[PDB]
C-alpha cells in the first residue's frame, strides 16, 4: 500500500528529496541544491499521517531510516554527509544529470494540454522537451505556438463574439441617453483581425518565453513515436533525427474534417482559416450544426454579414434539445438563415483576389432529405462538420498503443496507454470532454504524479460548458432527455422560468427569450442532475454553480441560498414552477 | 412535538384542509371549495412521515380521526358530509368569512418585504391588507408603490450604472473594428431619467395589478399600530380611521439621514431625489463613503460629470478593506476626486431654476482631521451618510414592541417581536443584512409559517453582496481581517490572483487591476470562509459560489471543479499563490 506508492514514486521521480520541515540537516541539503540550481521535488514526511511508515520503507532502497534521503532517477544518492561530499568534490552536477535517456519527458504536441504538462514537470527537475508543429491548411494557413484554442479556437472565437456583442451595446446606448446614431456606423473586418492577431502574437511569444524560463527545450518539429522510448523528429528543413525519453505524453489534438464531395477542399475553408482571413467573407454559407458552426455564423451576422447555416438533422447534437432550439430560434429572429434537413453535394465561379482583398464566388448544390434540390451562390463556404485526430502521423502502430474505433487513445483513469511509459491527454484521450481546461488539468495533474509522487486524479464528470452564440447557453450536468432516459419520467422534476435582464428593459429588448431550468431527481432528495441557462454572460453565471453540483447540490440548497439583486443569476435561487404542473414559465 | 406544531397550525391558519392525495372524499371537498372560489391551505397527510401521528392529534380538536377535516380560524368546521351540507344550504360563504377581526393579516409598508409577505399569505386564504405611503423628501419628491429598491434604490441605481458602463463599450468598439468616434458623443441626462422612470412606472402599476389579482386590499395610507390588533390609518385627505387584524407584519423600511449642520436640509439632496432629478446635477459633491455614495459618484463620473467624494475616515466600512481600497483606487484613476479625512461644517449662492432646468450653486465649508480648512463651490451636494428607521411614526410605545439602541425591532429567529401576534421583516429587523432578497425571503417564508403550517426559517448567514461601482466588487462570507480576528493569523490561508478579462485585451485596458481571493481556515480542511472578486459582472460571478459556500465548500472543492473557458470566473478554479508565500499575484 504505502510500500507500493513509495516504489512508484522513487522509480519515476527525476530528482527527489525526502525531508522533514524541522530538520537542519534537511535544510542544509536544500540550500546546497538551491545554490547549485538543481531543481527537485520534496516530500515532507512530517506533514503526512503516513510519514513514519514511509520512513521505514525508505530503508528498502537505501538501508537507512533517517532524513534527508536524496534519489536521482531511481537511485539512492546519499544522506547529508554524502551529498555535501559530492558537492565539495564537484561530482554533484554529473550525478544528477546522469540518465539512460536524453529526456525525462518528451511531450508531443505544444497546445493546451502539452504546454501545461511540460511546464509543471520541469518544476520538479524533470529534463523536458516539448515538440510542436502546425500542418498547414489546404490553402496554406499556419500559426505559432500554443495549440488550437490560442490560435484558431476559444481565444479568437470569443474576441470576435465580443465584437458582435458590441453591435447591440451601440444600439442600446441611445436608449440610455447617449447621442450616437447606430444606423450610421459600420464594421471593418480587417481592423478587427489585426487586433485579434496581435493578441494571439503576444500569446505565441509568451509561451516561448515561459518555456525558456522553465529550462524546457522547445523543438519546432514534427514528432513520431517509433518505439516506446524513441521519438523521430523532422524539422523545418526536413532534417530527421531521433531523441529518447523516459516518459512520453501524447498531446497532439485534432483538426477539422471535410466532407467527401467535389470542390470542398479546393474552394471551401474551415475555422482554421477564418480567424486570420485577410478579407471579410461576404455572403457566407456555414455547413454544419455543432457549436463551432453556430458560434461562427452568429458573430458573422452581428458584424453585418449575410449568413446561411445548412443543417443535416439537428442543432447541437449531444446538448439538451429544448435549449438547442431556443438558441437557434434566437439566431433566426436576429438575421441568421437556416437550410434545415439539407446536405451539400458539390461546390467555382470566381477566384479569390488576394491583391485587392476580395473573396471569390461559389455555386453550392445540395438536396433536402425529401429529395428536393438546393442551389445557391455564395462568396465563402465554411465547413464545420467535426474534428478528428490523425494519429497515424504521430504513432507507429508497432509501438503497441491501442486506439478505439474513432482513432482516439484508450487510456486508464490515470491517462496511461497500453504501453507502460506512454500517456495521452486532451482531445485524443478517448471518451473525455474535449475542452481546454480539461486538457490543462489532466496535464498538470499527470506531471505531478510522475515526478512529484502525487496521487490526485483528474475528475472528468459534470464538467460545465458554455456555447457563445449571440445569446449564450451555459450548462452543467445532464440534459433533461438524458436524465429521463436514465431514471424514468416519474422520477424527474424540472423547475424552470423565463427572465429578462434589467439591462434589457430601458433598451426595449425581448421579454420572454431568456430561460433557465434545473433538472432534479425526486427519489434522491431532489438532487440537481443538470443546470441550464440561456442569457447574457451565461459562462460567468454557470461557473460557480459547477462547484455546488460537484458537491451534490439539491433543490433545497438552491432555495436556502439568498440571491444577489439585481442579477440574472439570482433567478436560480427562487425557482418554483415545475413542468409537471403545466403552469406557464413567462415573467 | 407533533402535537405542539398541530396546535400552532390550527390556531393561526385562516382556512385549512387536512387531506390525503388518495381520498375521493378529500377531492370532492377540494372541488366544492375550488368552485366556490374559497382559497385555503392544504396539508396532505400521506406525504409526511409524521402523518399517522398527526391524524390522531386532529381528534383533540374535532373528536374524529379521518380525512378530510376542514378548519376556519381555529374552529373545526366539519367532515365531508358536513361541509357539503353547508354548501347545499348556502351557509358556507358566511362560515369561512366569520372573523373576530377585519383582516387575518395587516402589512404596514408596501416595499420589498411587505409586498412579498402579503401576496404569499393571500395564496392560502388569509384576508389581507397592505398599507403603503411615501413621506415626501424635504424638496417634495415622492413616488409610487413598491418600496425603496424599486423606486429610489437597486433598480434605478443599476440602470444608471448600465448607462455609465456603456461609455466604456463605446470606447472599446473602435478597437474591435466599429467606425464610431467616441470623442464626438455626449450624454443627455433627462433622456436617461425619462427611460428609467418609465420602467419604474411599469413596476408601480404591476404591483397594483398583482395585489388586485390576489384579492389583497391595498390602502394608500399611513399606518400606526396603537394596540396589538388595532392599526390607525390616515389617508391622502387626512381622514382617520381604525382597522383590526389578527397577525401584524411591520415592514416600513428606512430613509436617508442628514448631518446636523446649517444648510444641509435646505440646499442638499439625497439618493431619494437623485433618481428622478429633472436636470443633470453638474459639478457634484458626494458626502459619505458607503456603497450608495460610491455607486452614485461612480456613474455620475462615467456620464461626464465633475465629481468629488468627501470621506470622513474609510471607504466601505464593514467590507474587506483591501478590496475597498482597490475599488476606490480604480475610481480615482478614472476621474473621481476624493477629499480624504474630511467632514462638512455648513452649506446658498444661486437658487435652483426649475423652469429652465438648471441647478443652483452652493458653497461648502469643512475641515480635515488635522484642522486644515476645506472650501469649494458645487452645483449639487448629495448626502449619503446612512439610513435609519422612524418607528416612532409607526408604533405607539405602549403596544410593547421592544426596540434596540438604534431604533430597530428586536426579533426572535422566526421574526416575532415581544408582542406575540406582531412580526417584523426587512431593514427594520435588528441585526439582519439590509438587502432586498433577504426581505423577500423573510416575508414569503413567514407567511407560509403563519397560514400554511410551514416550519422553514430564513437563513441569514453568509448572504452574498455586490457593490456596483464602475469596477464591480462581489463578496460572500468573511472579510480577511474578520477571519484573522476570529481564528488567528496562523490558522488563515489566503489564495489570490490578478486577472485580465479577455474582452480587455483588444481594447487595451489595464493588466493588473482585476483581483480575486479565497480566505480559508487551515484547521478545518481549508474551508472557504470568504470569497472576494473585483471585476466586470461581479454579481453574476459571485452568485453561484454562494450555494457552494452555503454547503461548506473547501479549497479542494474549488480545485477539483473544472473551469469554463474563456471566462473571468474560471480563475477561482485554479488558484495557487498564497499570501504567506510572498509570491507576486500579477498575471
Ligand atoms: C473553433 C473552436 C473553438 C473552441 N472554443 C472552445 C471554448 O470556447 N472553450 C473550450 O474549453 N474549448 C474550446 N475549443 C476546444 C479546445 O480548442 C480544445 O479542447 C483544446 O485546444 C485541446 O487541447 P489539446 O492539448 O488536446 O490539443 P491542441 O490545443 O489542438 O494542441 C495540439 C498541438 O499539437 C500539434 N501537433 C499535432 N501533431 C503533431 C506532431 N506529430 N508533432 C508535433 N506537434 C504536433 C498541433 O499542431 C497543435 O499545435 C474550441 C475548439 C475549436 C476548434
Ligand atoms: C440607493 C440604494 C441602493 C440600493 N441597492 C441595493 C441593491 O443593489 N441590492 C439590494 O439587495 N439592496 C439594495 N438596497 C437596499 C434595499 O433597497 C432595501 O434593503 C429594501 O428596499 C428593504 O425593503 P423593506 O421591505 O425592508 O423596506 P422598503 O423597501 O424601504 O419599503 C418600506 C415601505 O413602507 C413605507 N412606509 C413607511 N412608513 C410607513 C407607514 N407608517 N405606513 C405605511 N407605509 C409606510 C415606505 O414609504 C416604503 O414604501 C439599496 C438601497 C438604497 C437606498
Ligand atoms: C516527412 O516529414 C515531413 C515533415 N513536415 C513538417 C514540415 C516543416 N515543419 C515545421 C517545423 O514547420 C516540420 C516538418
Ligand atoms: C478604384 O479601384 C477600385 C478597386 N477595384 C477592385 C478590383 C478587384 N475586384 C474584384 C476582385 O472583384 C473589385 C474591384
Ligand atoms: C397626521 O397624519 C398625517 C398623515 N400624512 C400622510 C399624507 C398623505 N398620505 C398619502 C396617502 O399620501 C397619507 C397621510
Ligand atoms: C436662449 O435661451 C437660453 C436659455 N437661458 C438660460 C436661463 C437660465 N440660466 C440659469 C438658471 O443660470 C441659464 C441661461
Amino acid at each position: 500500500g504505502t510500500s507500493q506508492w513509495l516504489r512508484k514514486t522513487v522509480d519515476s521521480a527525476a530528482v527527489i528529496l525526502f525531508s522533514k520541515t524541522t530538520c537542519p540537516y534537511c535544510k542544509k541539503v536544500k540550500d546546497v541544491l538551491a545554490e547549485a540550481k538543481i531543481k527537485h521535488a520534496t516530500i515532507e514526511l512530517d506533514q503526512l499521517s503516513n510519514g513514519s511508515a514511509i520512513q521505514k520503507c525508505l530503508a528498502s532502497f537505501s538501508k537507512i531510516e533517517t532524513v534527508p534521503q536524496m534519489f536521482v532517477r531511481g537511485k539512492f544518492i546519499g544522506d547529508s554527509q554524502t551529498v555535501l561530499k559530492y558537492y565539495s568534490n564537484d561530482e554533484l552536477a554529473g550525478i544528477v544529470n546522469e540518465s539512460k535517456y536524453d529526456y525525462d519527458l518528451i511531450v508531443i504536441g505544444g497546445g493546451s494540454g502539452g504546454l501545461a504538462a511540460g511546464k509543471e514537470a520541469a518544476k520538479y527537475g524533470a529534463k523536458t522537451a516539448v515538440l510542436d508543429y502546425v500542418e498547414p491548411t489546404p490553402i496554406g494557413t499556419t500559426w505559432g505556438l500554443g495549440g488550437t484554442c490560442v490560435n484558431v479556437g476559444c481565444i479568437p472565437k470569443k474576441l470576435m463574439h465580443q465584437a458582435g456583442l458590441l453591435s447591440h451595446a451601440l444600439e442600446d446606448a441611445e436608449h440610455f441617453g447617449w447621442s450616437l446614431d447606430r444606423s450610421k456606423i459600420s464594421h471593418n473586418w480587417s481592423t478587427m483581425v489585426e487586433g485579434v492577431q496581435s493578441h494571439i502574437g503576444s500569446l505565441n511569444w509568451g509561451y516561448k518565453v515561459a518555456l525558456r524560463d522553465n529550462q524546457v527545450t522547445y523543438l519546432n518539429a514534427k514528432g513520431r513515436l517509433i518505439s516506446p522510448h524513441e521519438v523521430q523528429i523532422t524539422d523545418k528543413n526536413q532534417k530527421v533525427s531521433t531523441i529518447t525519453g523516459n516518459k512520453i505524453i501524447l498531446a497532439t489534438g485534432e483538426r477539422p474534417k471535410y466532407p467527401e464531395i467535389p470542390g470542398a477542399v479546393e474552394y471551401g475553408i474551415t475555422s482554421d482559416d477564418l480567424f486570420s482571413l485577410p478579407y471579410f467573407p461576404g455572403k457566407t454559407l456555414v455547413i454544419g450544426a455543432s457549436y463551432v458552426a453556430l458560434e461562427c455564423a452568429g458573430f458573422l451576422a452581428s458584424l453585418g454579414g449575410d449568413v446561411t447555416v445548412m443543417v443535416r438533422s439537428i442543432l447541437l447534437r449531444g446538448f439538451d434539445q429544448q435549449m438547442a432550439e431556443k438558441v437557434g430560434d434566437y439566431m433566426e429572429n436576429h438575421g441568421v438563415k437556416f437550410a434545415k434537413l439539407c446536405v451539400p453535394d458539390e461546390i467555382q465561379l470566381k477566384v479569390v483576389d488576394t491583391e485587392n482583398n476580395k473573396p471569390g464566388l461559389l455555386l453550392v448544390k445540395g438536396h433536402y432529405t425529401d429529395g428536393k434540390k438546393f442551389e445557391e451562390e455564395f462568396e465563402t463556404v465554411i465547413f464545420a462538420v467535426g474534428r478528428e485526430p490523425q494519429l497515424s502521423k504521430v504513432l507507429c502502430e508497432t509501438v503497441g498503443v491501442k486506439l478505439d474505433k474513432n482513432g482516439r487513445v484508450v487510456c486508464t483513469d490515470d491517462e496511461q496507454t497500453t504501453v507502460s511509459n506512454v500517456y495521452a491527454i486532451g482531445d485524443i484521450n478517448a471518451g473525455k470532454p474535449q475542452l481546454t481546461p480539461v486538457a490543462i488539468q489532466a496535464g498538470r495533474y499527470l506531471a505531478r504524479r510522475l515526478f512529484a509522487g502525487a496521487t490526485e486524479l483528474t475528475d472528468y464528470s459534470n464538467v460545465a460548458t458554455t456555447v457563445f452564440t449571440p445569446l449564450e447557453y451555459g450548462a452543467c450536468g445532464l440534459s433533461e432527455e438524458d436524465a429521463i432516459e436514465k431514471y424514468g419520467d416519474k422520477d424527474i422534476e424540472v423547475y424552470h422560468s423565463n427572465f429578462k435582464p434589467l439591462e434589457w428593459t430601458v433598451a426595449h429588448r425581448e421579454d420572454n427569450v431568456c430561460y433557465m431550468k434545473l433538472v432534479c431527481r425526486k427519489s434522491d432528495n431532489m438532487r440537481v442532475l443538470g443546470l441550464h441557462v440561456l442569457g447574457p454572460n451565461a459562462g460567468e453565471i454557470t461557473q460557480g454553480y459547477a462547484v455546488a453540483i460537484k458537491m451534490g447540490a439539491t433543490k433545497a440548497d438552491f432555495d436556502r441560498t439568498i440571491g444577489i439583486h439585481p442579477t440574472c443569476s439570482e433567478t436560480f435561487t427562487t425557482l418554483h414552477v415545475t413542468k409537471k404542473s403545466g403552469v406557464s414559465p413567462i415573467v
